[PDB]
């Protein structure tokens, strides 16, 4: 509810937090099983394409001795039929890797390629609850420094906050951090993002969805609060007692 003193960064958690589940889960993710094969075919000889393909065939090698595991075989040729043939086996092995929660280097960069035609062409926009922007404009008139921190690829969290149904929001945000400075459950990668932004851990209020990541943050000795948002996991008892929670960003008081 009121942040101490001592706090000069507000660092945000996206989904279930600033962003529902909902459009996660049921939009941002189901947009590219249903647009990889025409994607592919349409922008095959594009030379980013083709690196992204050069780096899903390299994973689909590497997975080879999973069961189930779809393979990305050398084509059979160079005609429209072989190059049909191929497309598939990349869009199944795409398929493959997301029915399973697979979040390799090669299936992010593809994802962020074909989200980038999404948000830019205008055909999707990144869901935020309504309290959010006012309440961020508000923390930055105030002086504080926002950051965000989420498993999506950084190029990925871009295009969200690019293309929200908010408008272009990106001047709001001052950093963003993915998978990269490490994973969110681990306390390590908290005390690595006090160290990028140039802040000591105690400087920063961390607003996040799931507990697991909140315990993480505070034994990083980092200040936290737990969002409660619809459709978020819920909450034991003991956590509604224990954490400070809010449900709308406008319950922060500076
Ligand atoms: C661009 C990808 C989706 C990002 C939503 C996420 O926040 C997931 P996560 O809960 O792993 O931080
Ligand atoms: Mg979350
Ligand atoms: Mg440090
Ligand atoms: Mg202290």
């Amino acid at each position: 509810l009121s942040v101490p003193a001592e706090v000069t960064v507000i660092l945000l958690d996206i989904e279930g937090t600033t962003t529902p589940i909902a459009f996660v889960k049921d939009i941002l993710f189901p947009y590219i099983e249903e647009n990889v094969k025409e994607y592919l075919q349409t922008h095959w000889e594009e030379e980013e394409c083709q690196q992204d393909v050069s780096l899903l065939r390299k994973q689909a090698e590497e997975d080879a001795h999973l069961d189930g595991a779809v393979p990305i075989p050398a084509a059979s040729g160079n005609g429209v039929d072989d190059l049909q043939q191929m497309i598939q086996a990349v869009v199944d092995n795409v398929c493959w890797q997301m029915s399973l929660d697979r979040k390799t280097t090669a299936l992010k960069q593809l994802q962020g390629h074909m989200w980038r035609a999404a948000f830019t062409a205008g055909r999707m926009k990144a869901e935020f609850f309504a309290d959010v922007v006012p309440a961020v404009r508000k923390w930055r008139e105030a002086g504080m420094k926002v950051y965000i921190y989420s498993s999506g690829s950084v190029e990925a969290q871009k295009l969200l906050f690019g293309h929200s149904t908010e408008g272009d929001i990106l001047e709001l945000v001052d950093g963003h951090f993915d998978t990269k400075i490490g994973h969110k459950v681990e306390s390590e990668s908290y005390r690595k993002i006090a160290d990028s932004i140039g802040c000591s851990t105690n400087n920063i209020l961390f607003l996040t969805d799931v507990t697991r990541e909140a315990s993480a943050a505070e034994e990083a000795d980092v200040h936290v609060a737990v969002v409660v948002r619809p459709g978020n996991a819920g909450l034991t008892d003991d956590e509604k007692t224990y954490y400070s929670l809010i449900t709308s960003f406008s319950e922060l008081y500076l």
